[PDB]
């Protein structure tokens, strides 16, 4: 029975600047690195970064919706979204849904989020408000 | 401060199939679903599958390393993965570089991984094997 994430790896076409995103910019702690990786967690998160040649930086009209959101509080959320403002870090999308979200950008292109509110909370809009189609499983 | 996943969305390229995978061949918790998503859980992940167009049917070949991976326990690990071996589920990593995991393919490319232990375990291993040119900090 498979009990959670284990690992998210996302891989990077330069380790150093991804270093630089992950741990300084957004403040994750950095276990170890080696010549082709690192590892880093953001609170039960262990991130992996693989450096890998076929990593493309890849914008973001090129790649499909996939993306990692990370939580952070409501009341942390507009100083942390100011602060990858300030950083001149991309975003590719508006927030449009229940919860606050910023959509932004990681070096490579991956496409990340910060997200405020759980499962529960959106499935709790959701009974209220259905999406076209929905049915839900109890 | 950034205190985890939130998280994970897949695109996908056929909503039923998917969600079938994820919730009848590897036992996530499916508790809804829309005409154009779903959402499960994996103990306490959040994921969500989205339906987009723009999703390709990709070789792994053709995708970089990017992957996600889940936690089982070291009892259920060999039998599950045999399990989705006889299912004819595709594989795309076979050298355990990483510990004790299995490396598999969902229907639309996204590369997976079944994984014993957490990164404590993972940097002890570590220190007695390294990566070439390891540091701990
Ligand atoms: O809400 C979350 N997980 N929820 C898991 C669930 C498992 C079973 C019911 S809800 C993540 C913090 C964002
Ligand atoms: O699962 C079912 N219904 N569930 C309804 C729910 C409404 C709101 C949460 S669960 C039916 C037996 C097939
Ligand atoms: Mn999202
Ligand atoms: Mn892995």
């Amino acid at each position: 029975m498979l009990s959670g994430l284990n690992h998210l790896t996302l891989a990077v076409s330069q380790l150093a600047p991804s270093v630089a995103f992950y741990q300084q910019l957004l403040g994750m702690t950095l276990h170890a690195r080696w010549d082709s990786g690192a590892y880093l967690s953001c609170g039960d998160l262990w991130l992996c970064l693989s450096l890998d040649p076929q990593r493309r930086v890849t914008p973001p009209e090129e790649s499909d919706y996939t993306h990692y959101a990370f939580s952070i509080s409501e009341a942390d959320f507009a100083s942390f979204a100011a602060r990858l403002e300030a950083a001149g870090v991309a975003v590719w999308k508006l927030n449009r849904s229940e919860g606050a979200s910023h959509y932004f950008l990681d070096p490579d292109g991956h496409k990340l989020e910060l997200h405020v509110g759980s499962l529960a909370q959106r499935l709790a809009a959701c009974r209220e408000q259905p999406y076209k189609g929905m049915v839900f499983f109890e």
